[PDB]
């Protein structure tokens, strides 16, 4: 120390102002006034929504809540799967500093009680599949007095639609494009209640997701933002690797692909006709494509990376596929619910097997002795702990759960063993 003190380069660009929904604001209207820029595909049903739907439906949302009376006091749950709506209220509710609470649609009713006695929402949306679920944890939790249902057009088994809800509470005039968001306290308002013995919540402010537009914007650390880029997400949005790279996506401009249920023919169909440029994958979809042998059948020439996870993969897995995809590697990034997104994450290019990444801009990491805590050297293998602006601000009414995770020194100790080699690439060690 100092040298055993892992930093982050500068960003390529530096941190924006203003909260998260506001840069979301103003990078969808953009995309939105070019007619047919498509944000999301759903590659089940082939249905595209472009950027314009996408941020006058969100502005519409956004408004409808605050007229409705929710603010920077109340929550909701977002609970559904994988869809072209689901990014529609949880960007509503960024833009008016609702915090989102979003809700494992496979949970099963004792896990959609646990998670939500967290969160406390005042509104639910729900897919229609989620509904009778939602309305027995309702019994429990009157605290949801409301229940809106995300893919309907028009009312459904007597609840509103996200449409038939707008319509409600917009005033005579509502203009998408004069539409103003919310200005408010940064580090104070929290954006996402993510969840992590029992799964707790994890609260984030607008300033850990106003970081990861950074890293997501950046030549090094993200994606070069070039007209016209698709991305394959197979990942769940509820998630926090699902979150915020979908969040960076869109404030990227891409077109974000997506699909709820794996299929193999599917997904490698949906890489050659899409000509998709990143693909997204959750650890055990790398074992399966390890193992699969129709890669070869298809066009992937416009393939350029192939993006993990939560994991750690093996190198040994991530070297097949790699070769599978005729790739020169794995693009792997490493975080936690904790850190928002991650906050190691393998530079463009500077690929490396087995390794997980460097720093991010912002942040700082280190690997300490597992008996006395003092910061390690080169290669030396002990806990990974790191420290910057993503970290959460802590557990919902957990302040004893936090403490044992963060210091006073701000130092998040991931309880993952780790160690970083001569490049500054950091590894970690499978316990
Ligand atoms: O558990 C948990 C919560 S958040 C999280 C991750 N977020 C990212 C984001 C990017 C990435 N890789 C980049 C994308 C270009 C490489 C890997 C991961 S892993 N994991």
């Amino acid at each position: 120390d100092a040298k055993n003190i892992k930093k982050g380069p500068a960003p390529f660009y530096p941190l924006e102002d203003g909260t998260a929904g506001e840069q979301l604001h103003k990078a969808m209207k953009r995309y939105a006034l070019v007619p047919g820029t498509i944000a999301f595909t759903d590659a089940h049903i082939e249905v595209n929504i472009t950027y314009a739907e996408y941020f006058e439906m969100s502005v519409r949302l956004a408004e409808a809540m605050k007229r409705y009376g929710l603010n920077t006091n109340h929550r909701i749950v977002v609970c559904s799967e994988n869809s072209l709506q689901f990014f529609m209220p949880v960007l509503g509710a960024l833009f008016i500093g609702v915090a989102v609470a979003p809700a494992n649609d496979i949970y099963n009713e004792r896990e959609l009680l646990n998670s939500m006695n967290i969160s406390q929402p005042t509104v639910v949306f729900v897919s229609k599949k989620g509904l009778q679920k939602i309305l027995n944890v309702q019994k429990k939790l009157p605290i949801i007095q409301k229940i809106i249902i995300m893919d309907s057009k028009t009312d459904y088994q007597g609840f509103q639609s996200m449409y038939t809800f707008v319509t409600s509470h917009l005033p005579p005039g509502f203009n998408e494009y004069d539409f103003v968001p919310e200005s408010f306290d940064r580090d104070k308002t929290i954006a996402l209640i993510m969840n992590s013995g029992l799964p707790k919540g994890v609260a984030l402010p607008h300033r850990t997701a106003c970081v990861r537009f950074s890293h997501a914007r950046d030549p090094i650390f993200g994606n070069q933002i070039i007209p016209d880029t698709a991305i394959l997400s197979v990942v769940p949005f509820h998630h926090g690797f699902g979150m915020f790279t979908t969040l960076g996506y869109l404030i990227c401009g891409f077109r974000v692909v997506l699909m709820y249920r794996f299929e193999e023919e599917l997904f490698l169909r949906s890489l050659q006709d899409y000509k998709i440029q990143s693909a997204l994958l959750v650890p055990t979809l790398f074992s399966f494509f390890a193992k699969s042998t129709l890669i070869d059948k298809y066009d992937l020439s416009n393939l350029h990376e192939i993006a993990s996870g939560g994991a750690p993969l093996s190198k040994e897995v991530g070297e097949a596929v790699a070769k599978r995809f005729h790739l020169p590697g794995i693009r792997q990034g490493y975080g936690l619910t904790e850190t928002t997104s991650a906050i190691l994450i393998t530079p463009e290019g500077d690929d490396k097997p087995g390794a997980v990444g460097k720093v991010v801009p912002f942040f700082e990491a280190k690997v300490v002795d597992l008996d006395t805590g003092k910061t390690l050297g080169v290669n030396q293998r002990g806990e990974l702990c790191v420290r910057g602006p993503m970290i959460m601000s802590g557990y919902v009414n957990n302040p004893e759960a936090t403490n044992a995770l963060i210091d006073k020194d701000g130092w998040l100790h991931s309880g993952d063993i780790a160690y970083w080699d001569e490049d500054e690439h950091f590894f970690i060690v499978d316990r």
